[PDB]
């Protein structure tokens, strides 16, 4: 399955791994068709690092899930922040997701075993770019001026 995020500077297409993280896949997949990102802005931007978003208040504190309360990771040897555009849920410490999630920029191994990851950029590339290259306020990295998710596309499998 796949989503596809219509952003202030572009689309980006996501396939999220349900056999892998089928938890956090749901609860993801969920937040999606019911709207819940629709608004939200990408409120971290560290170029070289990751980008946050997901939080409706904005502040990187706030979200829940689609239980209403956080839930459990789901690690997997077979994921890991190896790439450019690996997508992953934020969290406060073990089984504390939510909302909100992250792409990353790059490699990132420290970050494995530390965060679910459950999908991956597989289009709009540029639009990452977009998004890195974005001025932010060098000590709380949150972009000078507001780039939000608009809505987005859920590419439903035309298997049942
Ligand atoms: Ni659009
Ligand atoms: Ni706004």
């Amino acid at each position: 399955m796949s989503v596809t995020l219509h952003t202030d500077v572009g689309d980006i297409k996501i396939e999220v791994f349900c056999e892998r993280t089928p938890k956090t896949c749901e609860n993801f997949l969920a937040l999606c068709a019911s709207n819940y990102y629709n608004g939200c802005i990408f409120h971290r931007n560290i170029k070289g690092f990751m980008v946050q978003t997901g939080d409706p208040t904005g502040t990187g504190r706030g979200g829940n899930s689609i239980w209403g309360k956080k839930f459990e990771d789901e690690y997997s040897e077979y994921l890991k922040h190896n790439v450019r555009g690996v997508v992953s849920m934020a969290n406060n410490g073990p089984n504390t997701n939510g909302s909100q999630f992250f792409i990353t920029y790059g490699k990132q191994p420290h970050l494995d075993m530390k965060y679910t990851v459950f999908g991956k950029v597989i289009d709009g590339l540029e639009t990452l770019d977009e998004l890195e290259k974005l001025p932010v306020n060098e000590k709380t990295y949150r972009p000078l001026n507001d780039v939000h998710i608009k809505d987005i596309t859920i590419h439903a499998n035309p298997f049942a």
